[PDB]
């Protein structure tokens, strides 16, 4: 695998958002993986729509949470592969509620044929990304309200319980890390972003790793 990679700089990462009062986590990790996947298919940057998941996927459970690949399968398999853009579906869930699901007024922005799930193993996910592009993964976050910049340590690594999205790492520097988007607004973090050791599952992030397929 190349020694860095940053998807950031290439023109593959949308801005960092806001979930706001609800716990949707899950569908900005899923939401923000396939806008990268559809720019890396070849098509324009575009926003997309995580209220459409919020409301819409009634195999997760709106603002109680939700699993990634739930999502990537409800998509292909309850919406015809269809991801709205968000300026058709806005988000409309940062008071903590889920609206009603609206089934018409919208506008598709991108399109999934399927998904993967990756192996548990760090290099292996590195290989996939410097590829493929950025790849969804849970994350036990219970540390990162302390976080602050850096090259995080010691995270604290029990359960799973909140979704992020990978967009690059760095096996060059003089402690190994990856680059997480979070959805904390960008005052949080390093504009938005954190960075974690790489190599020692720091967070559990190597145990829930996956990514819609663009075709
Ligand atoms: O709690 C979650 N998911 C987590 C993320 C996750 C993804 C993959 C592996 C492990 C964790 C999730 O959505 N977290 C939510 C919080 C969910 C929550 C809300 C109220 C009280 C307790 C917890 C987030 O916003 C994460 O920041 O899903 C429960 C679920 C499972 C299947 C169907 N519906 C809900």
């Amino acid at each position: 695998a190349p020694a860095a990679v940053d998807w950031r700089a290439r023109g593959a990462v949308t801005a960092v958002k806001d979930q706001g009062q609800c716990g949707s986590c899950w569908a900005f990790s899923a939401i923000g993986n396939v806008e990268c996947q559809w720019f890396l298919a070849g098509h324009p940057l575009t926003n997309l729509s995580e209220q459409m998941l919020v409301s819409c996927d009634k195999t997760d459970s709106g603002c109680s949470g939700g699993l990634m690949n739930n999502a990537f399968e409800w998509i292909v398999q309850e919406n015809n592969g269809a991801v709205y853009t968000e300026d058709s579906y806005p988000y409309a869930s940062g008071e903590g509620i889920s609206p009603p699901c609206t089934t018409s007024g919208h506008t598709v922005g991108a399109t999934i044929t399927g998904h993967v799930e990756l192996p548990q193993d760090e290099a292996q996910i590195a290989a996939w990304l410097a590829v493929n592009g950025p790849v969804a993964v849970a994350v036990d976050a219970s540390s990162w309200m302390t976080y602050t910049g850096g090259v995080m340590t010691s995270c604290v690594s029990e359960q799973l319980d909140h979704g992020v999205l990978l967009v690059g790492y760095n096996d060059s520097a003089a402690v190994p890390y990856w680059i997480i988007k979070n959805s904390w607004t960008t005052q949080w973090g390093e504009e938005g972003y954190i960075r974690i050791a790489k190599g020692s599952n720091q967070c559990l992030v190597k145990e829930e790793a996956s990514s819609a397929v663009v075709g």
